[PDB]
């Protein structure tokens, strides 16, 4: 089946942060309003038998001292008194500040995404679902002992760790967010069994700064050549982004033959995101949403797949996109046509979709603002060949080369 992570408490926690407000509720209620929930298997977020078991799961990636500090940060924000200077310094040492501040549910909020993505991984491993969706996860920036980019715990790294440790198992990670998936790339820098691929904007001063010329670094030790990046200029439209990523995705699948795919589907590439860097849409025809193009291509491989959320700061338009991703996933997995009215159906959050209440985002596409892509394709092809040689994988050089 196709699974999707949700639950009443999960919803409450995913809506408890100051940065993302009620975004997750709009997403799930739009999916519900389009009558997709009966098509999907509800995957309950993972809960544990003890604090010790919870700590063991989270510290599979994060340090105990970071988890301790994150939990203390929540406690401190549930009291009225200011932090002590010593406690401010402690939080600063884990970057729990400015961009990743405390709030009264910061630990339960961050943990909830881990709970959802670990449960989603398990549903794939046991074969209950062929694809699982978690629109409350996808927090790709968090590091072993560091919060970053509004991300406190890296549910993606933990989910991937659970997948690769199941039964050689290789995972392909595809990061469609506007920003470079640095936390996941770093976690698996030395691992050839998790190949990471991020497409993103990069430019001077733009967060987080990595995923671009440094030459291109691409892994180390036995993980050399296993970290792939495609930085793209601002203004790119659906078609040019699709043509940029398409052959790379196909060639990665052919060469790596992954046991699982994990996709991060951050919605901040939309033309209507307040970032306004890329000009992608959620259109499903004559522009085809780059997101929908990529997901359809990944799902055509018939590999068990985890689809995660991420960025997306225009909440109604993030719901508009992820509702279409969810419908496409049902259609591709079950072979069952999903017809979606171009008109937003009545439901709790209908007023948020004004003034015109249509499923398409309110945007009029045109040509990209910007040869460079061809150089990147040559570089990535060479890196893939290097990866395959280092890891003794066999592959038709010219079937792969002809994809470009
Ligand atoms: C305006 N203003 C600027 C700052 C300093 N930090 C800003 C950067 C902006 C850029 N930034 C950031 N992180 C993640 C994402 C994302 O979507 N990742 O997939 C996007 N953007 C880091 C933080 C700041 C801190 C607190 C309050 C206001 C403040
Ligand atoms: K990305
Ligand atoms: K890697
Ligand atoms: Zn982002």
């Amino acid at each position: 089946s196709v699974g999707i992570v949700y639950g009443d408490q999960y919803r409450q926690l995913c809506c408890s942060s100051p940065k993302f407000g009620d975004r997750y509720a709009l997403v799930m209620d739009l999916i519900n309003a389009y009558k997709l929930i009966p098509e999907l298997s509800r995957v309950p977020p993972l809960q544990w038998d003890s604090p010790s078991r919870m700590y063991e799961a989270v510290t599979a990636f994060h340090s105990t001292e970071y988890v301790d500090a994150l939990k203390k940060l929540q406690m401190l924000h549930c009291e009225e008194k200011e932090l002590t200077a010593d406690d401010e310094l402690l939080m600063d040492s884990f970057s729990l500040n400015y961009d990743c501040p405390g709030f009264p549910s910061v630990f339960d909020y961050s943990l909830a995404a881990v709970q959802g993505s670990l449960a989603a991984a398990s549903a794939l491993i046991c074969r209950h679902c062929e694809v699982v969706i978690n629109w409350g996860g996808g927090w790709h920036h968090a590091k072993r002992s560091e919060a970053s980019g509004f991300c406190y715990l890296n549910d993606i790294v933990l989910a991937i760790h659970r997948l690769v440790s199941s039964t050689q198992t290789r995972v392909l990670y595809v990061d469609l967010d506007l920003h470079h998936g640095d936390g996941v790339e770093e976690a698996f820098w030395y691992s050839p069994r998790v190949v990471t691929f991020s497409v993103h904007h990069a430019s001077p001063g733009f967060f987080p700064g990595t995923g671009t010329w440094n030459i291109f670094l691409n892994g180390a030790g036995r993980g050399r050549f296993s970290a792939f990046n495609l930085p793209l200029e601002e203004g790119i439209n659906d078609l040019d982004w699709s043509n940029a990523i398409g052959p790379i995705l196909d060639s990665l699948n052919i060469v790596i033959q992954p046991s699982y795919v994990v996709v991060q589907c951050g919605a901040d590439c939309l033309a209507t995101d307040p970032h306004r860097i890329f000009r992608l849409t959620n259109f499903y025809p004559c522009s085809l949403s780059g997101y929908l193009y990529a997901i359809k291509k990944i799902l055509s491989w018939k590999v068990p797949t985890l689809i995660l959320g991420g960025g997306g700061y225009n909440f109604p338009d993030t719901a508009r996109l992820w509702t279409r991703v969810t419908a496409l996933t049902i259609e591709e997995v079950k072979g069952k046509k999903m017809t979606i009215s171009p008109e937003i159906p009545e439901h709790s959050y209908f007023s948020r979709y004004g003034p015109d209440f249509e499923l398409d985002i309110d945007y009029f596409p045109h040509e990209s603002h910007n040869d460079s892509i061809q150089k990147h394709h040559r570089r990535i092809l060479e890196q893939l060949r290097n990866y395959a040689d280092l890891n003794k994988l066999i592959y038709d050089y010219d079937q792969v080369y002809q994809l470009y």
